[PDB]
């Protein structure tokens, strides 16, 4: 996150951390045993990390648990980032409390305007790097569908929503793929990608969750 602010500890309590030996992901927890997250951050080996703050330091509200499954959008392209979500299954249970908690889906999709809370461990630099250790959270708002689409002519399709700021300065960066975009306390979308971070005229580019909750649903039901 560029141009955002400390959380808290344990202030935004379904953001997950993936770890492979280290943070590479977020996510968001939307059951005790399901996570949500970016198609572009699967790989094999992950490590869920619930009730995080300082990820290098062993703070004592931490639930570390395996994945038992992944699944990747049946749709996701890698080339266009259409369909950018995934899920994971937990091996066991989370134990839900106040510091870790699921975060609701929508019922219905958000408008251009609505504001929301973005967060994650991701570079804090928009020119240079600096990997914060504590969770990051910007308060951004919800881009018209026309502004977004023409920050990115030919790339934006009816799965992706832009959220930030056309002037530059605030926005997510690399480390917070697969986070959560949290509006009126529901899950509306996905960090997924943008041009650089925090540029001018490149806004973040979510994933548009409220198109995949059917999906969601149904996939949890089953597996
Ligand atoms: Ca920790």
């Amino acid at each position: 996150i560029v141009g955002g602010y400390t959380c808290g500890a344990n202030t935004v309590p379904y953001q997950v951390s993936l770890n492979s030996g280290y943070h590479f992901c977020g996510g968001s927890l939307i059951n005790s045993q399901w996570v949500v997250s970016a198609a572009h951050c699967y790989k094999s080996g992950i490590q869920v990390r619930l009730g995080e703050d300082n990820i290098n330091v062993v703070e004592g509200n931490e639930q570390f648990i395996s994945a038992s499954k992944s699944i990747v959008h049946p749709s996701y392209n890698s080339n266009t980032l259409n369909n950018d979500i995934m899920l994971i299954k937990l091996k066991s249970a989370a134990s839900l409390n106040s510091r870790v908690a699921s975060i609701s889906l929508p019922t219905s999709c958000a408008s251009a305007g609505t504001q929301c809370l973005i967060s994650g461990w991701g570079n804090t630099k928009s020119s240079g790097t600096s990997y914060p250790d504590v969770l990051k959270c910007l308060k951004a708002p919800i881009l018209s569908d026309s502004s977004c689409k023409s920050a990115y002519p030919g790339q934006i399709t009816s799965n992706m929503f832009c959220a930030g700021y056309l002037e530059g300065g605030k926005d997510s960066c690399q480390g917070d793929s697969g986070g959560p975009v949290v509006c009126s306390g529901k899950l509306q979308g996905i960090v997924s990608w943008g041009s650089g971070c925090a540029q001018k005229n490149k806004p973040g580019v979510y994933t548009k969750v409220c198109n995949y909750v059917s999906w969601i649903k149904q996939t949890i039901a089953s597996n």
